[PDB]
């Protein structure tokens, strides 16, 4: 587990590394904890690089590089908690990084 | 604070300047200089080819907006380019600066 | 060792001269050393397909490109800061092991 | 005759302006002077495609036909590498001067 | 009214920059002052870099950074006078740039 | 002809420059010369697939590899042995002939 705090009313960016081979091909999602969906990238793979959107939440894919990037707008004391980034292929879904993230004031 | 950079007359000088590629997603960018910021250049119109370079002159820039990084040359620096710049982050009709930089020239 | 210097808050390029030869078709990687055979910890490494050396790789703040024809590696320092000195590694892979190409020492005016 | 300071150990970047209309379809090269200025690299043999990196040992060429900058690349720099050097433009069988560079190596 | 002014018997450098988005697709045309038209980028709009001359006029264009550049090689008196930089689109031609041309000795 | 030297026991790399517009296309070959103008045992060729020169082709402890932008040919001879020491060919293939690209004395030191 990974643990990102960022200060209240500011942008929040989780970077979620993964190899970029082993999961060549594969959509990815941000989830919350049961896991409630929240965003995935792009429908179409190679445009994973596309910025998508649920509410205050962005989700963009560097899939040379590797690295998942969750952007959390304007960060509430409600976003505190635990959420997972995941590599979607099929039904299934592997978690690549379980991570808690934390409010300051 | 405003970054400085050197570099010797009659040689390329190359200046950078990050950004937060979030923040800036999806933004062209410019390079100006104080006289009021009167541009000089900016990168490519479409944002998917910002790392095309584009020359002005003896000015080029190219963009890194994965990196978040832009790349400013200043061809065959002169005395007379000595001075005050400001790298750019356009949206509308705004020009958010990213750096103040100051261009010295040597020997 | 050789010594990189650049200024805080611009970007720094480290550069590996090595045997194109000898180590034909590995990958690479830059990686930080905490010790005379201490932890040396993978910072970037060079695309997992060789025939695409030359397409620059960020992780972070740092990014890699690779001319395999000429046998230079390029790394690339963004926004230096006084938290990046310290001592790295070029390193060439194969299989499970990594070959020390260079030792680079990072200082930050 | 600029001169060119680098660390030895580490690759030295030589850059060369030159008036892109007057110079225009004309490929480039690197010498070292001895005495004749014996050919070191020149930039591709197909004009619109001098932008593309050429090697020779270690030494290497590119060429910005557009912004009217020639690049040479000292890899791993050496103390015999220091001495006069000259960026030629080609036409015919003569080679023009661009510019004459002394290279320094340091340590 | 830009003025560009060169040594006689020596070679003057003219730029006109426009806005490569908005003339994508559009040759241009070198003309003297009605308006006579000296020399005009290539036909085919894919080769603009291509230096095309008439007489001792040169005229090449830069489409992705929008910047045209004229040339008059070994500039005499007699080429002094007021010149237009042209943008040509289906048959009209739109003014660029007026460009004031002076020789000295 | 000219002479490359090496340690025995050590790899000795041999270049040999081209006119790389004038060989575009060509594959190379690598070959020992053992008579005057006469039997040039070949020895290892570049990728039978040109655009694949740059493929480091073997035969024993002999690798040769092309840059054909560049055009600079490079013979490898691994952990280099008295046997290696003679003349050699680089040479530019094209349909049953060669073209001498350049002539190369190997020789060993202890
Ligand atoms: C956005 O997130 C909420 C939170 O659970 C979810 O109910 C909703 O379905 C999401 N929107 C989309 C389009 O998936
Ligand atoms: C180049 O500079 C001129 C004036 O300095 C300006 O009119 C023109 O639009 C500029 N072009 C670009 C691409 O910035
Ligand atoms: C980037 O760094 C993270 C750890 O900081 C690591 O998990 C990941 O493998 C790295 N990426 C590459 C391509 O080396
Ligand atoms: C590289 O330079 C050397 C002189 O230092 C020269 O002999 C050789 O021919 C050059 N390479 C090419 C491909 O011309
Ligand atoms: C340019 O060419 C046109 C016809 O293409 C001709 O009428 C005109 O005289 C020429 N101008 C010069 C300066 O040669
Ligand atoms: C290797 O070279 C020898 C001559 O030295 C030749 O007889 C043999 O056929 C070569 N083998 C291959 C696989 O090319």
């Amino acid at each position: 587990t990974t643990v990102f705090q960022g200060v209240a009313g500011q942008s929040l960016q989780v970077s979620c590394p993964y190899d970029s081979m082993k999961h060549w091909g594969r959509r990815k999602a941000w989830c919350r904890q049961p896991c409630q969906r929240v965003v995935s990238t792009h429908n179409l793979w190679l445009l994973s690089f596309l910025r998508r959107w649920n509410g205050s939440t962005a989700i963009t894919d560097d899939t040379l590089g590797g690295t998942l990037t969750i952007t959390l707008r304007n960060l509430q004391p409600h976003d505190a908690g635990l959420y997972q980034c995941q590599s979607l292929h099929g039904s299934e879904a592997d978690t690549l990084r379980k991570v808690l993230v934390e409010v300051l004031a």
